[PDB]
């Protein structure tokens, strides 16, 4: 059941587009008479042996969660050569977060976004019961699954803590999106659950902004960066980030969700609430608001 035959995955269009890899809409149509279910499917390009690691890992970890709150693995496939391999997900036609909250916003009400909040903790609750270390997460790659329901997706920089050791360092990556990560993450490589935390206060900015384009955690940065223009940006926001500046209260905010942000955001990792310690506060407030 987990085995697709790749000559029954029939390409229909692009998702996404990564550094080395993109998730495409497919159709698998085993009867050949295009009735097939849809599914979405992962592969990789302009890969080596590294990205081609990660890959076997990103399977092996979707595979393994059953969260009401995770994207569904559905299987992989494998074409004849080598580097054939596909991870077959389940599609989300509704799709990104990000854009169903620009599209919808005007509709979209703060006892909305508050559920949305509390899911997104639940399943990096889950996440964090495996030891699983996100990274990737924003607006960008959590998924609508239906108007109420959303899902994590994007586990493609996704890792397991050894089960001795409560983070881990990479060598320097060449693409991060800044705006979200921890500072010792931009700093020192350090990724951890607690890193996570940091970049889940960025998402419920995107959330409680509507992923504004106007208040994007990049305007906010070029508007509070200063009259001095051609400093490189990830120089500079790790100044503001160590003067202790951080990204604005959106005016549509509840004051305790500003809170929570502010928590998240504390300089030291172990200063941040784990998201354990969130999830009844987001719950709390979700439930307040029904
Ligand atoms: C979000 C996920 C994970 C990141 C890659 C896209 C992917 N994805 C999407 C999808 C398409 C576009 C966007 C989001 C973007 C934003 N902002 C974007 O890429 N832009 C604007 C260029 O997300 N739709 C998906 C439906 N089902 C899916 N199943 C698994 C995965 C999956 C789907
Ligand atoms: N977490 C946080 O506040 N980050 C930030 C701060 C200033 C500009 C852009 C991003």
């Amino acid at each position: 059941p987990t085995i697709f035959e790749e000559r029954h995955l029939k390409y229909i269009s692009q998702l996404g587009k990564g550094n080395f890899g993109s998730v495409e809409l497919c159709r698998y149509d085993p009867l050949g008479d295009n009735t097939g279910a849809l599914v979405a499917v992962k592969q990789l390009q302009h890969s080596g042996p590294d990205q081609q690691r990660d890959f076997q890992r990103e399977i092996q970890i979707l595979k393994a969660l059953h969260s009401d709150f995770i994207v569904k693995y559905r299987g992989v496939s494998y074409g004849p050569g080598r580097q054939s391999l596909r991870l077959v997900m389940e599609y989300l036609p509704s799709g990104c977060l990000r854009d169903f909250l620009q599209r919808h916003r005007a509709r979209l009400d703060a006892s909305r976004l508050l559920l949305y909040s509390s899911q997104i903790c639940k399943g990096m609750e889950y996440l964090g019961s495996r030891r699983c270390v996100h990274r990737a997460l924003a607006a960008r790659n959590i998924l609508v699954e239906s108007e109420a329901h959303v899902k994590i997706a994007d586990f493609g920089l996704a890792k397991l803590l050894p089960l001795d050791k409560d983070y881990y360092v990479v060598r320097e990556p060449g693409q991060s999106p800044i705006f979200w990560y921890a500072p010792e993450s931009l700093s020192d490589n350090i990724f951890s659950r607690q890193s996570d935390v940091w970049s889940f206060g960025v998402v419920l900015y995107e959330l409680f902004t509507y992923c504004d384009k106007s208040c994007s955690p990049s305007a906010e940065f070029l508007r509070m960066m200063g009259s001095e223009r051609d400093v490189p940006a990830l120089s500079r926001l790790l100044e503001l980030l160590e003067e202790g500046q951080r990204l604005p209260a959106p005016p549509a905010c509840p004051a305790e969700v500003h809170e929570l942000m502010k928590l998240c955001w504390a300089p030291s990792p172990q200063d941040r609430p784990s998201f354990s310690a969130l999830g009844p506060q987001l719950d709390m407030l979700w439930s307040g608001s029904r």
